[PDB]
């Protein structure tokens, strides 16, 4: 069996890839916008930071930590690497919609309008994050420093908007005419 | 520690919601359309029965298994139980947006193209399997037999169809004017 913990190692090595960063900037980025995505048990980090320090991926001078041309190398292979797209992600709410017979219209209309609120709520979130990622001053473009933070805030506001406008769309059918 | 195993519990109680099925018929669904969103490795289908069976929540009579009263309570108990919003699934492909930084545009056109061109073919995919649901006489509503498949399968189509449309938006971009 192979450890849990290194599910983190590509986050934290591209973390790096701007250069030194302290393990408290580290685990600041997982406690906010990297947690969002790919969230961490904090318990792991300074982990697996000494496992790919130990590797000879990552040195360290607080302690403060870069990659090393090794480091780079391993990102550099990862990040150009195809995979085939994975297994779908288990939503529980979708197993309950499989199972849809087992309730009343009504019961159903309550099932749906609890994940419909829930869901605009978030979406109010992420709306928030973007707005604030927006206010820098320089116009966002793929040369911007903050592009891949804009990818990753993007691609989260447009999957949330889409699950609100599906279950709009069943509540319509819940309710039809 | 408990069970992995115990992640196929709703979705075996769902399953037999609407009558009678052999060991057969419910590892059948799981090959097809069921392992599709609710992934079981096949080695935990039969243990989890048997647990279910010994809990009370489903009894046998091929064995031939049926939901029980306890059974039928615990999978309406589930239903209708409204839970946070969990954590957003890691999408390795997101966290190599994050990072996009690190790769030339070219590089980062090449890896956005790989993964559109495996979307689209994906969604090929799932716009088959929703033909071939959709081929049946009755029109789809609220009532149909089959409104829950119809429920994960527009689902996962809007998901898809949503993933394509943004890396074509952030292939615009990387490809900008
Ligand atoms: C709320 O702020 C953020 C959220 C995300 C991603 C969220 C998700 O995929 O669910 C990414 C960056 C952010 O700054
Ligand atoms: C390809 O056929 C199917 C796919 C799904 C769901 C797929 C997913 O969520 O990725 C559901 C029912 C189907 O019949």
């Amino acid at each position: 069996a192979k450890d849990p913990m290194r599910v983190l190692k590509y986050a934290i090595l591209g973390l790096l890839r701007k250069g030194e960063l302290s393990g408290y900037d580290i685990t600041s980025y997982f406690k906010e916008e990297l947690g969002q995505f790919w969230s961490a048990k904090h318990s792991q980090i300074y982990p697996e930071l000494k496992k790919l320090t130990d590797e000879g991926f990552i040195t360290f001078r607080k302690k403060m930590y870069t990659l090393t041309d090794s480091g780079k190398q391993e990102l550099h292979d990862w990040l150009i690497r195809h995979q085939p797209i994975p297994e779908t992600v288990k939503d529980e709410f979708m197993l309950k919609a499989y199972f849809i017979s087992s309730l009343s219209r009504q019961e159903a209309s309550d099932l749906f309008t609890d994940q419909l609120l829930k869901r605009k709520a978030k979406l109010s979130d992420l709306q928030g994050s973007y707005e604030k990622l927006m206010a820098s001053a320089e116009p966002m473009s793929f040369s911007s420093p903050d592009f891949g933070h804009y990818l990753v805030l993007t691609k989260a506001l447009e999957r949330e908007k889409n699950y609100v406008s599906w279950l709009e769309s069943i509540l319509a059918m819940i309710d039809e005419d």
